[PDB]
């Protein structure tokens, strides 16, 4: 996997190499800082919605561990030699992020469906189609990036296939949001629409990073990709979870849960 990603193709200046290392370790801290937040405010969420804030804690730790894993893989694979960081070992690859997504994306979708107040047959039904569409998306994406060095045309046709799953997934999500937002309490029918558009923007950065190999094949493409992943991660995982949490509490208060009312 290491040799199949463009990170292995280049030497990095100390500035590039440390910028990337600082992006990843910063991502670690941010996710684990938010984890503590998500842990604390759980007591202010009615039992109905408490699972939602719990799923954020799962996403936070899942992301934080992969980012910490990549931060160390990054420093193990390169040594500063003759004024540049040069690959020493094949211990770094992006495929671990795609593992981070296989695991976190189901949690991210499920917390959305919970605050939409879906239940029973529909919740289980909608979650199954969304998770399968999502996995098809990630899986065809993982296959394609195995070729980002050797066969760009394969990266492209696997991206096209992956994008079909993405579009179908978004249509299901958007359709459920707009048909069930009338059930949301505390005015959260207005906030959930902003969440959907937040999702649309943040999730679309990943395919943009995915394509960096095809239009910026150089050490600055590598830096740019990690910068895009960092913005996307922070937006699709942290900010998203915060808003999901805010909707969970607001609906808990509107439903008579007192710890939510006092907290607000
Ligand atoms: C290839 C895309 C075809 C996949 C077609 C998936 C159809 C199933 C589906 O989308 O059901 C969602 C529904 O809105 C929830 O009840
Ligand atoms: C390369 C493979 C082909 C690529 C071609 C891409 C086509 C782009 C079309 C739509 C964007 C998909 C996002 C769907 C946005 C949400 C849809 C939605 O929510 O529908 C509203 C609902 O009908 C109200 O009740
Ligand atoms: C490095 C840190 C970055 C990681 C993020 C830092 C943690 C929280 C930041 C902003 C929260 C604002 C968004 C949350 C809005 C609703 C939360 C809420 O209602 O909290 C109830 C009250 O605070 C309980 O006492
Ligand atoms: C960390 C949370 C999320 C939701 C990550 C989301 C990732 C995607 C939406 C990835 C999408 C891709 C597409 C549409 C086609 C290129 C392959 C990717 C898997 C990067
Ligand atoms: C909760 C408060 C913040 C928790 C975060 C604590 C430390 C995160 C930093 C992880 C260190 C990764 C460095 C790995 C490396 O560069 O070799
Ligand atoms: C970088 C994060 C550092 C934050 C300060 C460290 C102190 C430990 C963190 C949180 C304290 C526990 C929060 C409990 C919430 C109050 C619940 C209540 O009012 O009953
Ligand atoms: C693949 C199978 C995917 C199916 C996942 C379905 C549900 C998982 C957990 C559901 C959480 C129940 C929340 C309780 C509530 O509605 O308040
Ligand atoms: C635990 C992860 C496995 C999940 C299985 C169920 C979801 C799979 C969804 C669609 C997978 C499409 C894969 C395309 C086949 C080509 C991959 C290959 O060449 O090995
Ligand atoms: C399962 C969902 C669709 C899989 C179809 C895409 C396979 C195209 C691969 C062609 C290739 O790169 O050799
Ligand atoms: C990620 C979304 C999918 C991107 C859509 C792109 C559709 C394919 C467009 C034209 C394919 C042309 C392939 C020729 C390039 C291969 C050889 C080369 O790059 O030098």
């Amino acid at each position: 996997n290491s040799m199949k990603n463009i990170e292995s193709l280049f030497d990095y200046s100390a500035g590039q190499f440390e910028f990337i290392d600082h992006l990843l370790t910063m991502g670690v801290g941010v996710h684990f800082a938010a984890l503590i937040f998500f842990l604390v405010v759980s007591q202010f969420v009615a039992p109905k919605y408490r699972i939602a804030t719990a799923l954020s804690c799962i996403v936070m730790v899942s992301a934080g561990l992969i980012l910490n894993s990549q931060a160390v893989m990054w420093t193990d694979a390169y040594a500063y030699v003759d004024g540049s960081y040069q690959l020493q070992d094949l211990t770094f690859s992006n495929g671990y992020r795609y593992v981070n997504w296989m695991a976190t994306i189901p949690c991210l979708l499920l917390q959305l469906l919970i605050v939409l107040n879906l239940k029973g047959k529909e919740l289980f039904s909608t979650a199954t189609w969304l998770i399968l569409a999502a996995w098809g998306m990630i899986i065809t994406g993982y296959v394609g990036q195995l070729y980002e060095v050797d066969d760009i045309a394969q990266l492209m046709i696997w991206g096209a296939v992956s994008t079909a799953f993405f579009v179908v997934m978004n249509w299901i999500v958007g359709t459920k949001i707009f048909k069930n937002r009338a059930t949301m309490l505390g005015g959260t029918d207005s906030t959930i629409t902003k969440v959907f558009w937040l999702m649309m923007f943040a999730w679309t950065l990943y395919p943009i990073a995915y394509l960096v190999p095809a239009f910026m094949n150089n050490a600055d493409g590598v830096v740019l990709r990690q910068l895009l992943f960092t913005i996307a991660d922070i937006s699709s995982k942290v900010i998203y979870g915060l808003m999901i949490t805010y909707i969970a509490i607001q609906q808990s208060a509107a439903a008579g849960y007192v710890p939510a009312q006092q907290a607000l």
